[PDB]
C-alpha cells in the first residue's frame, strides 16, 4: 500500500550521461553507441543566444571544438552534425554502458522521469509530465541543458526529452532526441510565452482510481454523469476534455475498483465544484494529474 | 529554477539488489562485499508472521536454504547469522558493483531515496522521510520488503533503511542496515500503532525558503515572532517544536534569501492560522516537510 510519486530507477540513464564543452558553455549529453546528442545551444556565447544563427555558428566549430568527457576521459570527436536543435557528435567510441534504448516523441499528458545533471553527472532524477502547452515543470539550474526524460519498459530505455530552456515564467522547454521542440518553442533567448497549462483529466482519474485502491475513499459520491456534461464542468475548470479513448485506458481501474468511469468522473465533478474542504487524496491538498493510468496500474501491480 | 521532489540517482544501490528465498517467501537483498543483507522475516511462513521465534526458525535454515540471485546468477552462501531484526548472508563472491558505502542511523526528519524493489529488480526510486512517530510512508506492496533507503554524497551511499512491514494503517516501518527498527515496531503481524505524525517544522521553513528562491513569495508577511511564540503555535498544529539548533541550520537559506529565520516561522505562523486561501506554493496546497535544510541547499545549488 502507499502511492508515490515515482521515478524509473535512473542506473541504465546514469551510464550514458557525458559533459560537453564548446568554449567556455559546459552541458550534458547523451552517449548511445558512437553518438553523443546535446543542445544545439552549446556553440552559443550568451550573447549569441538572442539571435542565433546555429547554422553560421556551426561553420566555425571543428570535431576538435568539441570537448566529450565520459567520467574523466576524454573521447575523441570523429564527427558531428545538426539535426534540428541537437548535435550528433560521432565519437570514436561507442558507449560500453549503452542500454536496449529507443528515442519516442510522447503526447502532452504523458509522464517521464528526468535525470537531472550537471557537467555529466547526475544530481537527481524525478517524475515529470509533458503539460497541455508542452512544458515542463522541471528543476533546472544553469549546467543541467542535456539532462535527458525517458521511460523504462523492463530492459529498454525510451528517450522523450532533452533540456535545453526555461521561459521567463520559470517553467521548461525542450525537444525529443531528434531535436525537435516539444509545442512551440525555440532555442532562443527572446519572448515566449506559454499558452494555458490545463489539468490532465485522465491522470486526475487514475490518480482518484489509485486513491481508492489505496484506502482514501472520502471523495467517492452517490452520482455519476456523462463525458458530455463532466465536459462542461472540466471546460470551465482548464481540465482538458475527456474523450471516449480516455474512458477505455482507465477501463482496467474501473474494473479493479468496480467503481465505472463516470461514477469517477461525478465525483471529481463534486471536487471541483466544491474543493477538499480542507482534507486530503494520498496526502495531496490538490487533484495530481502527473500519474498515467499505465502509472497507476505499473505502481499498484509493482512490475520491475 | 524550479522545485522538485527529487531521489538520488539509483544507478549505485540498483548494482547491489538481489533476491533471497528461503522456502516460498522471496524478497529483496543487499548485496555489500560478499554480504546479502535482508530482512530476517525471510525465514518465516505468514503463520510464523503471527508470534515468530526468530532464533528456533533459524535453528531448521543451513546455508543451503538461503536461495540468492543476482540478475540470473545464483549466489553461493557460505555462511549466515542474524544481527537484530536483519540476516548477513556471507557469499563466496564479492559484488563487483559494490560502491563506497556507510552504514547510517538517521534521525526522524531526515529524508532519503528508496529504491522500490520486487524479487532483487528495481521498479522505481522516490523521496522520504523518517516521520516524527518513526514510521516513514512509502509505496511498497507484497514482495519489495528488502528495498532499501540512502543518501548519495558525491561516490558513497549512506544506507538508513531496510523495509519490513506495513502497519494496518497502511504506513511503514523498517530498520537500519544493522537490523534495529525505527521507532518501537517490531516484525511480527500484531496491533502496531503508529503515534502522532506531526510536520517537520524545520523542513517547512526550508522549503518556504525554497519556494521564495524560486519566486514564490506570496505568503512573505510583515511579521515577525519568537521561537517560545511561535512554538505555541507550532504545538496547537502538531508541528515539531523549533530549536535553535533548526535556526542554526536554517542560516545559510536565511543569507542566501535574506529573510531572518524567525521572519519565516511568523509567515509560517500565519498560513498555520489562515490556510492558503486556495493558493499554492511551488505547486502544493499543504506546507511540504519531506525537504530536509541540506535537501533544499542541494537542490538550488545543483551538488552532483
Amino acid at each position: 500500500s502507499g502511492f508515490r510519486k515515482m521515478a524509473f530507477p535512473s542506473g541504465k540513464v546514469e551510464g550514458c550521461m557525458v559533459q560537453v564543452t564548446c568554449g567556455t558553455t559546459t552541458l550534458n549529453g547523451l552517449w548511445l553507441d558512437d553518438v553523443v546528442y546535446c543542445p544545439r545551444h552549446v556553440i552559443c556565447t550568451s550573447e549569441d543566444m538572442l539571435n542565433p544563427n546555429y547554422e553560421d555558428l556551426l561553420i566555425r566549430k571543428s570535431n576538435h571544438n568539441f570537448l566529450v568527457q565520459a567520467g574523466n576521459v576524454q573521447l575523441r570527436v570523429i564527427g558531428h552534425s545538426m539535426q534540428n536543435c541537437v548535435l550528433k557528435l560521432k565519437v570514436d567510441t561507442a558507449n560500453p554502458k549503452t542500454p536496449k534504448y529507443k528515442f519516442v516523441r510522447i503526447q502532452p499528458g504523458q509522464t517521464f522521469s528526468v535525470l537531472a545533471c550537471y557537467n555529466g553527472s547526475p544530481s537527481g532524477v524525478y517524475q515529470c509530465a509533458m503539460r497541455p502547452n508542452f512544458t515542463i515543470k522541471g528543476s533546472f539550474l544553469n549546467g543541467s541543458c542535456g539532462s535527458v526524460g525517458f521511460n523504462i519498459d523492463y530492459d529498454c530505455v525510451s528517450f522523450c526529452y532533452m533540456h535545453h530552456m526555461e521561459l521567463p515564467t520559470g517553467v521548461h522547454a525542450g525537444t525529443d532526441l531528434e531535436g525537435n521542440f516539444y509545442g512551440p518553442f525555440v532555442d532562443r533567448q527572446t519572448a515566449q510565452a506559454a499558452g494555458t497549462d490545463t489539468t490532465i483529466t485522465v491522470n486526475v482519474l487514475a490518480w482518484l482510481y489509485a486513491a481508492v485502491i489505496n484506502g482514501d475513499r472520502w471523495f467517492l459520491n452517490r452520482f455519476t454523469t456523462t463525458l458530455n456534461d463532466f465536459n462542461l464542468v472540466a471546460m470551465k475548470y482548464n481540465y482538458e476534455p475527456l474523450t471516449q479513448d480516455h474512458v477505455d485506458i482507465l477501463g482496467p481501474l474501473s474494473a479493479q475498483t468496480g467503481i465505472a468511469v463516470l461514477d469517477m468522473c461525478a465525483s471529481l465533478k463534486e471536487l471541483l465544484q466544491n474543493g477538499m474542504n480542507g482534507r486530503t487524496i494520498l496526502g495531496s491538498a490538490l487533484l495530481e494529474d502527473e500519474f498515467t493510468p499505465f502509472d497507476v496500474v505499473r505502481q499498484c501491480s509493482g512490475v520491475t
